[PDB]
């Protein structure tokens, strides 16, 4: 089996995206944010405090007639940003573009933070990083792609995240007209439950190309690209006027700027950010200062090839007995 469907950003900003996935029968429609850094599929449901939701879609499991209580069974999961959510879980039917898993956890949020309220564009979270990280207790709950993975026609999965634009989530097969050139494969460590390689360098804009390992983490769910305070410091650098602003949180510059590119290499290969990717606008709104793409990993304790990043390439996740991850150019 296979399925294809769009993902579409959640804003002008590109700050996420949301992927139409169906859930129960007859199918409820909920927008979810697809993140490869995270391992728990939940939703606003008709069980979420009521003074939390603003503008979700909620998934209501009474509704379904395949929903099933799985009992005694909840999660809590906090996100490298701060948010929270938590509740207790349900197995039921859910699909994604075409692609259907039985008997999948859906983990209904009883509690949700204030960021997640404040958003009502995401309906909850389809994680796509390793079962190992799934938050539900007492038993440990599935991936939808790890309860996938054996009908897949290959186990795999692709990102081809779009700039100012949808994309397409892919599972179970490789569209070989939807990048240029060829796909470059790259180890992956399991070690800590996510999507984590090493990067072979980068150069800012014209630049020569430094050759440097850095280790991180191909993560959907996180909209920048956190990297070593030394190579983003370098980047910073090529930018009239730039700074890091810790009363703004991070590297801010001017709305006047033309951002240089930002390349990563990816074994031999190289992939190229341009400019405008890295633009996250006024730090406020009518402020000509505006908010940076690359930002300093330092003190969040890894690396992260967020969708900054990830959006320059088209990305498969291979969940073959040994996982890799491919990019290519677009």
């Amino acid at each position: 089996s296979t399925g294809s469907a769009t993902t579409t950003p959640i804003d002008s900003l590109d700050d996420a995206y949301i992927t139409p996935v169906q859930i129960g029968t007859p199918a409820q429609t909920l927008n979810l944010d697809f993140d490869t850094g995270s391992s728990d599929l939940w939703v606003f449901s008709s069980e979420t405090t009521a003074s939390e939701v603003d503008g979700q879609t909620i998934y209501t499991p009474s509704k379904s007639t395949t929903a099933k209580l799985l009992s005694g069974a909840t999660w809590s999961i906090s996100y490298g940003d701060g948010s929270s959510s938590s509740g207790d879980v349900y197995t039921d039917t859910v699909s994604v573009g075409g692609l259907t898993v039985t008997g999948q956890a859906v983990e209904s949020a009883k509690k949700v933070s204030s960021s997640f309220t404040e958003d009502s564009t995401i309906d909850g979270l389809l994680g796509l990083a390793f079962s190992t990280l799934n938050t539900v207790s007492p038993t440990q709950q599935k991936t939808f792609f790890d309860n996938a993975k054996a009908s897949l026609d290959s186990p795999v999965f692709t990102a081809d995240l779009g700039y100012h634009a949808p994309g397409t989530y892919n599972f179970g097969f490789i569209d070989t007209t939807a990048y240029t050139g060829s796909i470059t494969y790259t180890a992956v460590s399991t070690k800590q439950g996510f999507w984590e390689w090493t990067s072979t360098g980068y150069a800012v804009g014209s630049g020569t190309f430094k050759s440097t390992s850095i280790d991180g983490i191909a993560d959907t769910g996180t909209t920048l690209l956190y990297l070593p305070a030394t190579v983003v410091s370098a980047y910073w650098a090529q930018v009239s006027g730039a700074k890091s602003s810790s009363s703004v949180g991070g590297y801010v510059f001017p709305c006047s700027a033309t951002l240089p590119s930002f390349t990563f290499g990816v074994g031999s290969a190289r992939i190229v950010i341009p400019g405008d990717y890295i633009d996250f606008g006024p730090i406020s709104t009518g402020s000509s200062s505006c908010f940076g793409g690359i930002q300093s990993s330092a003190g969040i304790g890894i690396n992260i090839f967020g969708d900054v990043a990830l959006k320059a390439a088209f990305v498969v996740f291979n969940g073959a007995t040994t996982p890799t991850l491919g990019f290519a150019s677009k």
